[PDB]
RNA sequence: CUGAUAACUUCACGGCGGGCUUGAUGUCCGCGUCUACCUGGUGAACUGCCGAGUAGGUAG
C-alpha cells in the first residue's frame, strides 16, 4: 500500500488569459495599467488596542488621524472602449490510463484494472459535463462576472467538422444543467471528452473565445503575484505589459466540481483533503475517513463491488477518479 | 471575539470621473491642462468660448455584505449573517438608501467645483430599466432637502433597486451618472492631487490621446459615504470609518475612550439579538455597524 | 499520515488549509506567434569495428 | 643602585636535462496569494495699446 514511489501527471492543461480592448471601430489593443500611491486612513485594530487594552497613552486622537500612505497596482476599462475580449486554450489528453513511475506492478494492476472498470459500469457522463460546466460557464474570470452588462462564450473545438459553438448571454439562458442541454452542439462536445478518456492516444483541444460588457471606465481584476502593495502578474504582448490572470489559476477554476463531500453545499477544488478558502475549516478531513488516501486504500473493496449504490460507493468513486485527472504525488514511507 | 482573520469586501463600486468641454456646436473635446516649472505646479482653467462643462462616472451596488470575504471560525460566521438579515427585517434598508443616494443626486462628488456656479444639472441612467432616463434640474435652486426629492417622479423606484440589490442574494444595481456644469468663464477646476511623500501636481489619464485629469476613484468614493452623523453631538456627516477620523481639522471623533468606536460594538454583536428579536441609540449605532460591513475592511487582531 | 496510519494529530483542521508557496520556472508560447521551430545535428561514423 | 661596570662576526658563490589523463551517461512528477484606503491652491498675478501674428513689442 502506497509503495513510496508513485506518480501520475494531468490530463487537463490550460493556459493564461490575456485581455484585449476592442474598440468601436473594431481595432484591438491590449489592456494595460500603472501604479498609483493613495492615502487612506489608519484602520488596523492593533494600532489602537491590544489584548483587552487601549496602549498606554500612544492612541491619541491626533494620532489616529495621521496621514497613512500606502500603493497599488490599478487597472480599468479605458473611456470610449467597445467591450473586453478573452482568449486563452485548453486541451483534454488520456493520462489517467496508467500511473507514470510506479514502483510496484502490484499496486499497477489494481489501480489498472479500476480504470478500466470505471469506463464500463459507471461511464464518464458525469464526470465530462462537469469540467465543461465551467469553460461554457465563466468560472474562469473569477469575478468580472459580477457588474457585468453581458457576457458571451464562443469556442473553437478541435477536430471539429462544422462551426464554432455559440454562448449568449449567460444569466437567463444558461443558468440550470438543463440549459446547456437542449443547445444544438453540446452532444456532440460530451462525444469528444469520452473520447479522450478512454483512448490510448485521446486528444481534444478548445480554444475558447470570451466578451465582457462592463460599465464605464469599470475595474478589472486580474491575479497578483506572491512577494516571498498589491503587484499584478503580466507578460509583454507587443512590446507593452499587460495583465493576463495566470495559468495555474484558470485550471482551478475547471476543476471546481466537488461536492461529495458528506454534507454539501457548494464545489471546491479538487484536493486530497478537501481544503476550502473563504472560511479555513477542512472538509474531508483524514479523520473522517473521506479523504483520498483513505478511500485509495479500498481500491481492492472496490473492484469487486462493482464486478451499486449511488450513496458511498458511486460518490467515492468519482473523488478518487477526480484525484487522478488532477495529477500528484502518491505516496509515504 | 475577533478571531484572527476576518475581512469583507466592499459593496459600492465608484469609478474614475472624466472632464469633457462641450462647445457651442455640440461638440465635446477633454478638458487638458498647464504644467509650469522636483518643483512642478499645475494650472487647469475652462477654454475660452467654451459653453460648460460635463462628468461622468458610474457606480454599482452589490450584496457583498450578506457573508464574509475569508471567517476563520464559525460562532462569527452565523453571527454576522445573523444581525445583517434581521437588520433587514426590523429596521428596513431605508434610512441607508436614502442617504447614499442623495449624495449621487445633490452633486456632493463634485467636492469644490460648484462653488460659483450658475446651474448644474444631474442625469442618471439606471439598469435593470424600464422607462426614462431620470433628470435632476437646477439644482441649486430646486433641490435642497430630503423632501424636494421626494416629490420627484422617478423617486420610488431608486430609492427600490438598492433595496432590492442589498435584501435578494446575487443582487446587483448599477447606475451611470452625468452631469454639466455651467461656470463663469475662465473658471478654475479643482481635481485630484497626487501624494509625492515629502507641489500640487495633478492625477491624469489619457482621453483620446491627449492627458486630462480625473479628479480620483477613491476621491469620488469618499465623497457618496459621508452619512456618518450619529457621532455624539454630531453637527456634520463624517466619513464612515472605525473611528470617525475627520480631516481637515486633525482631530478624530468615535474614540475608545468613549466606547463608540467599531470594534466596541462589534464585540457586542450577541447583546444586540435579544432587542431586534427599541428606538433610542440601539438602531443608532447600527447604522453604523451596517455602514461599515457595506465599506469592507480587515477585522482581525 | 505518521508512518502507516494513526494521523499525526498536531496536523488539525485548519492547520491542513494554508497555503504551501513554491517558485518554479515557466516557458510558454507567446501571444500571435506561428510555429516553434527546434534544431540539432547528428553525425554517424565507425568507431565499432575496433576497440 | 639592574648575573653589575666595557664590547663591530666577516669576506666569496649557475640547480639542471626529458614528458599525451583518458573512455561512457534522460532529473523528474503536482500547485488560486488575497481582502480595505480623501493628500488638503478659499478670493488670490487684475485691464488696456501697437503690429496681419499662438512671433514680437508697449502701459498704470
Amino acid at each position: 500500500k502506497l509503495p513510496t514511489n508513485l506518480a501520475y501527471e494531468r490530463s487537463i492543461d490550460p493556459s493564461d488569459v490575456c485581455f484585449f480592448v476592442v474598440w468601436p471601430d473594431d481595432r484591438k489593443t491590449p489592456l494595460t495599467y500603472n501604479s498609483r500611491t493613495l492615502l487612506g486612513q489608519m484602520e488596523a485594530a492593533s494600532l489602537a488596542y491590544d489584548v483587552s487594552g487601549q496602549p498606554i497613552k500612544s492612541a491619541t486622537a491626533e494620532a489616529l488621524a495621521q496621514g497613512n500612505p500606502h500603493q497599488v497596482d490599478f487597472c480599468h476599462v479605458p473611456y470610449g472602449a467597445s467591450h473586453i475580449e478573452c482568449s486563452f486554450s485548453v486541451s483534454f489528453s488520456s493520462e489517467l490510463r496508467q500511473p507514470y513511475k510506479c514502483n510496484s506492478s502490484k499496486v499497477k494492476q489494481t489501480l489498472v484494472q479500476l480504470v478500466e472498470l470505471y469506463e464500463t459500469k459507471i461511464g464518464w457522463t458525469e464526470l465530462a459535463t462537469r469540467y465543461l460546466m465551467n469553460i461554457c460557464n465563466g468560472k474562469w474570470l473569477w469575478k468580472n462576472t459580477r457588474k457585468a452588462y453581458c457576457w458571451n462564450i464562443v469556442l473553437t473545438p478541435w477536430p471539429w467538422n462544422g462551426e464554432k459553438v455559440g454562448f449568449e448571454d449567460i444569466r437567463t439562458n444558461y443558468t440550470s444543467r438543463q440549459d446547456f442541454k437542449n443547445n444544438k452542439n453540446w452532444s456532440a462536445i460530451v462525444e469528444m471528452i469520452k473520447t479522450a478518456f478512454s483512448s490510448t492516444d485521446g486528444l481534444a483541444i478548445f480554444e475558447v473565445r470570451a466578451t465582457l460588457h462592463l460599465p464605464t471606465n469599470a475595474m478589472v481584476r486580474p491575479s497578483q503575484v506572491f512577494t516571498e502593495s498589491r503587484v499584478f502578474q503580466s507578460t509583454t504582448i507587443d512590446g507593452e505589459r499587460s495583465p493576463i490572470l495566470g495559468a495555474f489559476k484558470t485550471g482551478a477554476a475547471i476543476a471546481t466540481i466537488d461536492d461529495w463531500y458528506p454534507e454539501a453545499t457548494e464545489p471546491l477544488r479538487v484536493g486530497r483533503f478537501g481544503v476550502h478558502r473563504e472560511d479555513v475549516t477542512c472538509y474531508r478531513h483524514p479523520s473522517t475517513g473521506k479523504d483520498f488516501f483513505s478511500i485509495l486504500q479500498q481500491a481492492e473493496h472496490y473492484i469487486e463491488v462493482l464486478s451499486t449504490p449511488a450513496q458511498e460507493t458511486i460518490n467515492d468513486m468519482h473523488f478518487l477518479m477526480a484525484n487522478l485527472i488532477k495529477g500528484g504525488m502518491f505516496q509515504h514511507k
